[PDB]
């Protein structure tokens, strides 16, 4: 599951999510 738990969100997209995690960790 490509969910982004830290911001209580969820994705099924591997690209969008992985791009999201890198900005999450800054
Ligand atoms: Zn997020």
């Amino acid at each position: 599951p490509y969910k982004c738990s830290v911001c209580s969100k969820a994705f099924v997209n591997v690209g969008d999510l992985s791009k999201h995690i890198i900005i999450h960790t800054g």
